[PDB]
């Protein structure tokens, strides 16, 4: 978990379009989430793990402790359970609202961190390097 606190800026991200179709977010909310680059903050604050996700567009913010339940509203504007976890090396985020179950696996590869969104079988990928 130390290894992912820091400041982090969006470098690139693939197929982030389609994730977003499926997760049946708005067309206007996409059209932002297609041109924007957002600064996301990772760190350990007392007890919890806080991700602070900056953007022009939307300012959203998470704290929670590994392990336990919460709830969530994301940019998309969906109530979420979600859960935050570490598997071994990675940082395991599990959003579940509408009896669906969406997933990101944040892990550190080669200098950057590598966030991979899943909703069923669609696939997107996001990179990140340090401030
Ligand atoms: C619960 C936190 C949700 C959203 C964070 C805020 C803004 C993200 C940017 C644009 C809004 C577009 C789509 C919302 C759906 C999923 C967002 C997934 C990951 C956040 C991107 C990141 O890690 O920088």
């Amino acid at each position: 978990v130390e290894a992912f606190c820091a400041t982090w800026k969006l470098t690139n991200s693939q197929n982030f379009d389609e994730y977003m179709k499926a997760l049946g977010v708005g067309f206007a909310t996409r059209q932002v989430g297609n041109v924007t680059k957002p600064t996301v903050i990772i760190s350990q604050e007392g007890d919890k793990v806080v991700i602070r996700t900056l953007s022009t567009f939307k300012n959203t913010e998470i704290s929670f402790q590994l392990g336990e339940e919460f709830d969530e509203t994301t940019a998309d504007d969906r109530n979420c359970k979600s859960v935050v976890s570490l598997d071994g090396d990675k940082l395991v985020h599990i959003q579940k609202w509408d009896g669906k179950e969406t997933n990101f696996v944040r892990e550190i590869k080669d200098g950057k961190m590598v966030m991979t969104l899943t909703f069923g079988d669609v696939v997107a990928v996001r990179h990140y390097e340090k401030a």
